[PDB]
């Protein structure tokens, strides 16, 4: 996997963050999701490549990075704070503009990164997401089953981590099959890395402490830019086989948050990237390249 890709560890202000790079070309950020690393990205940021210059990091809290630990409020892990080591990153590389494609968690870091940055991102691809704000404050039995882990992982008193701490690698595989609709999809190489990430317990914590953040500090952020749209051109592109584009409209959800919003549905459920990277990178491709 990522071969011919440099693997660095950049400092950042108050995180050291892990990434792999390749290519030449327009820079171009590739964040990644839960309970994964920039690994998921290995299908397609080799294509990428070919005409971008690709940086896929590990978000803090996530794969090699720095994970510091908890704080009140939980202000650490806010999408504000982790949007702002990947702008340090980008800047220690070169780069004070770039394209950003986030998925899952790091599609709600690109969300942010884009509110607080507005000057730097470019271009905005968003994969497999509805906004955390509209998530939340749209509840009900069916989405509260579908993503009960939105209501587990924020549970007080280390709950969370006692429970996935008993078997990490039990409880990744679990999430793995609920939301993707291909199992085949997850290369074995691929699987072993989120799983050595994952069953490390300070992980453990601070991703658990990304979902605290989320249904809170998050939350206040988003209200108190509510009016303020993404200014630049926004992909969003979704799994067809998921709940996620059969119970929201996800377009309509991201026109509500965005000035210039298009994209569609893809033949896989939750992980585009590794589930179909052909029709994943061809919609990323030209969406960059053609607009």
């Amino acid at each position: 996997m990522f071969t011919n890709f440099e693997q660095t560890i950049v400092d950042t202000t108050e995180a050291r963050i892990n990434l792999v790079k390749a290519g030449h070309g327009a820079p171009l950020l590739l964040l990644h999701g839960y309970p994964q690393t920039h690994v998921m990205w290995h299908k397609i940021a080799p294509l990428l490549a070919n005409n971008f210059t690709v940086v896929a990091t590990d978000l803090r809290g996530y794969g090699d990075s720095s994970r510091p630990a908890s704080v009140p409020h939980h202000i650490n892990y806010s999408k504000r704070v982790m949007a702002q080591d990947q702008v340090e990153v980008m800047s220690k590389l070169g780069y004070e503009q770039f394209y950003v494609v986030g998925h899952d968690r790091g599609a709600r870091v690109a969300h942010r990164l884009a509110l607080d940055h507005p000057h730097r991102v470019k271009k905005l691809a968003l994969l497999d997401i509805a906004p955390t704000h509209k998530m939340y404050r749209t509840t009900d039995q069916e989405f509260a089953t579908a993503y009960y882990h939105w209501f587990f992982l924020i549970q007080p008193d280390n709950l969370p981590e006692t429970l996935i701490g008993a078997n990490p690698e039990y409880y990744l595989r679990k999430c793995l099959e609920k939301w993707g609709k291909d199992f085949s999809a997850f290369h074995p190489q691929a699987l072993a890395e989120y799983i050595r990430c994952f069953s490390q317990p300070a992980v453990i914590h601070a991703t658990c402490e990304d979902y605290r953040a989320a249904a809170t500090i998050d939350l206040e952020h988003d209200e108190l830019d509510m009016k303020q749209k993404i200014s630049c051109p926004v992909l969003v592109l979704w799994g067809e086989k998921g709940i996620i584009g059969r119970k929201y409209d996800v377009l309509a959800t991201w026109r509500e948050r965005a000035i210039d919003v298009s994209g569609q549905s893809l033949p896989c459920g939750h992980f585009l990237p590794e589930e179909a990277p052909e029709e994943t990178y061809q919609a990323i491709y030209n969406f960059l390249t053609h607009c």
